[PDB]
């Protein structure tokens, strides 16, 4: 199909939003902007420090854009946490997105990973040096259990990026590969566990609800990111691997059948997320609900996903799905579409030369 | 109770055509003793005896169960490798049985780690101190997988202490927890010692083996230990029991789902690795058949109590289980007195 499944894509997206009850929040634009600027400002000063500028090899423009996309993701989906927590998570998730830009083989820098770690010597891989040095700022907002989940998920992520340098979709017939990889690079347990600051949640008292949230949120969060990204990756000949593309290669099926699997898995996860938490601790279901809505709003408003294009193509159309979609899209824009000039300034590079 | 258990075992053993031609009696014994002997001297050291709070009797039984597992499944690795792995997997089995809350000793996990201070939790203190003896056998990628899987496992035991089978409707919980405490990437990666495999040359094959072997291994173990669990189920929270609670299905449907996954997993393991590097295929097969032999023979899985209460048929079922249980017993049934000696306690006391 040299043609993007617009009708199909519209149907699945709409059903998703209905399933989760995509709606309005008491999260006002003024509030969004206060948080966006706050998280961005702290993170920008952090990455402009000389040490960060030195060990972190990233093109300034790509770093600028990666940060802006992460602050938006965190401020929008982690609506219930403090400003400091939004800012610290913003730094952490920016480090993870940036590692994706590296092509350097980790092998030589991991030869002594364990012994250095055990001995307390700075890690040879500069990414780990920066990330572990900064980790305490993130972990101070959480209890021991949630902290362990963040630490594990970030280690899994490092391995995920190592594996991806091989641009490997999986051996035909290796059915377990696709999801094995998506979970490795998903940060599912990092996200899931980072939603529960010890400041407003008691880890020990809500252990079972948190653990369940982590387990269920892992798959929802990544599957939704895959679905929403399916448009920008469709004609991207540079990106050769993804959950859907690997389904195609590893399971030996069509892109349509791979998209079908993703869409069914995504809806089943949404339906079950609601069915499980719609009657547990209120604050928990609130964080969970704000995350699902925020996450979707972020995908719809960030130009990285180019969803404005699909909107603009079915803007004036009589079909049911199209209208439902546009209304949703329009909703998101009302609270989500904010000019970067209102919060993302000054540029990281500017603060860097100072 | 079920005798159906025989069905969803025969189907498996039959599909993989279970045949453990690994080792010769003399070889199995030689490795079992070497492995046991090094591990035994390690766990009998004063520092180990002190920080590792375990009843001697349990330690003794756990060590023998693991040495068997390792020697029987990691058939192509050196004697030293089997020994060091036996020590590591014995530490994991011990933590699995612990009841001491991790919470208070994990409060400063990261800061102590980053600073290079001994961890507060005694298990971590020992396992991390010993870890290099295991890692020296592998390249950086495999080592990372062992480290991650062991960390995941620690979290799995933490969660397990809540005897929670998941909220009804939480379809993702059962497998989430199983992978967490399954040591899948630890097993899958510990199969490729740098001594005989090149981590860079076979990156893709190894990565694929870890992904596929993670599920085959855990699923096969779940199936084989269904008896040992349903029976004296001291409020257990196994994969099968969690499928029932979370997916809201009969114990039968659950056990049926597991076997189907296991069959499919076995199918794909062959389809993918048959025509690939022969040395890789060899190690994979030796693990699969060896792993089965160990389940059929090791006391821990009480599959004997089932052999004797089923000797009464001659078809394709019931007589198939006994037929297999016999094949396994021939090569795998070895008297502990031939390798597991002297007792850890004896070495410890001296
Ligand atoms: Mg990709
Ligand atoms: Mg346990």
């Amino acid at each position: 199909m040299e043609n993007f499944p617009t009708e199909y894509f519209l149907n699945t997206t709409v059903r998703l939003l209905e399933y989760i009850r995509y709606r309005d929040s008491n999260y006002t634009r003024e509030e969004r902007i206060e948080n966006l600027h706050y998280a961005y400002n702290k993170a920008a000063h952090h990455f402009a420090q000389p040490r960060q500028q030195q060990l972190l090899k990233v093109d300034p423009k790509r770093l600028q854009a990666s940060l802006q996309t992460i602050v938006g993701m965190v401020v929008y989906s982690w609506a219930k946490v403090s400003k400091e927590c939004m800012a610290d998570l913003s730094i952490h998730y920016t480090y993870t997105l940036v590692l994706d830009d590296s092509k350097d083989d980790p092998y030589p820098t991991m030869v002594n990973y364990f012994d250095d770690l055990q001995a307390g010597r700075e890690q040879a891989h500069p990414w780990w040096a920066l990330v572990n040095e900064h980790f305490p700022n993130v972990l101070r907002h959480f209890g021991p259990f949630c902290s362990l989940n963040l630490i594990r998920s970030t280690l899994d992520f490092f391995e995920g990026c190592w594996i991806e340098q091989y641009n490997f979709g999986g051996f035909p017939g290796s059915h377990d590969y696709p999801q094995f990889l998506r979970r490795m690079n998903g940060l599912g347990h990092c996200v899931g566990a980072s939603l529960w600051p010890k400041e407003q949640f008691n880890e020990r008292s809500l252990f079972l609800e948190i653990t369940s949230a982590i387990a269920q949120m892992e798959n929802w969060m990544v599957w939704v990111n895959d679905l929403m990204s399916f448009y920008k990756e469709f004609d991207d000949e540079r990106d050769q691997i993804s959950l859907v593309k690997n389904y195609v290669v590893s399971d030996e099926i069509s892109l349509h059948e791979a998209l079908e699997k993703l869409t069914q898995d995504t809806l089943h996860s949404s339906k079950q997320m609601v069915a499980v938490f719609s009657d547990k601790d209120p604050q928990v279901m609130d964080t969970i609900e704000c995350f699902m809505h925020g996450f979707v709003t972020w995908h719809l408003c960030d130009r990285r996903y180019r969803l404005s294009e699909i909107y603009e193509k079915v803007k004036e159309e009589k079909t049911e799905d199209a209208q439902k979609f546009c209304k949703f899209y329009e909703q998101a824009a009302n609270v989500g579409a904010v000019s970067p000039s209102e919060w993302a300034y000054p540029p990281v590079a500017q603060l860097a030369n100072v």
